[PDB]
Formats: structure tokens, C-alpha cells, sequence
């Protein structure tokens, strides 16, 4: 049908507007700090402490297989980013710290993008 194309050059366009949102996104964290998975060889324990782990290349998967179906699920993943490491690593670390600067400064992206998202419909 017609109508499920009409959806799916939108879904392809919430994937292109996601794609340009994500990468803003990921400028904030010039180390690095997201960018992959947390090692299960280097913290084996980790998956006790936290049970919904992210990153930004597990986002990226994810959105380059079209399966974010909105913005608020991929603000959930962007915000499990920064809330798993605000549990597991303690106030006073370089990886607290580094999340409390991505949680403010990713606040305007995700402003402007809920702005957009509305907008263009
Ligand atoms: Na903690």
C-alpha cells in the first residue's frame, strides 16, 4: 500500500533528523566516555549493577536499523547513558562528571529536537 510508504519516508525521515540529533549528542563526550559498550571482560560484575546498559554505538545500531519509533525512545536510551553511570560510578570520577556535563549541555539539543519533531510532524 501507499499508505505504509507515505510512513516509512517518514519513519526515514525521524531516522535522518535522529541521526543529526545523535551526533550533536556525542560532541559533548569528546572523550569518549560513551561511545561503546562497558567492557564485560574489564567489569565483570557490571551487568549486577546495572540492568539496562547503553551507549552511543548500541544507539547508533539501533537507529540505523530504523527501530527508534519516536523521540521519547531514543531520549530513554540517551538518559539510561547517563543515569546507569551516575549508579555505578561514585560522585567524586572522571565518569560522573563527564555524565553531569552531557546531561546539561545534551538538554538544548534534545529542546531544539522536540521543537523539530513537533514541527515537521
Ligand atoms: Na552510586
Amino acid at each position: 500500500s501507499m499508505e505504509q510508504v507515505a510512513m516509512e519516508l517518514r519513519l526515514t525521515e525521524l531516522t535522518r533528523l535522529l541521526r543529526s540529533v545523535l551526533d550533536q549528542l556525542q560532541d559533548k563526550d569528546p572523550a569518549r566516555i560513551f561511545a561503546q559498550p562497558v567492557s564485560l571482560k574489564e567489569v565483570p560484575d557490571y551487568l549486577d549493577h546495572i540492568k539496562h546498559p547503553m551507549d552511543f554505538a548500541t544507539m547508533r545500531k539501533r537507529l540505523e536499523a530504523q527501530g527508534y519509533k519516536n523521540l521519547h525512545e531514543f531520549e530513554e536510551d540517551f538518559d539510561l547513558i547517563i543515569d546507569n553511570c551516575m549508579k555505578y560510578n561514585a560522585r567524586d570520577t572522571v565518569f560522573y562528571r563527564a555524565a553531569v556535563r552531557l546531561r546539561d549541555q545534551g538538554g538544548v539539543v534534545l529542546r531544539q529536537a522536540r521543537r523539530e519533531v513537533d514541527s515537521i510532524g
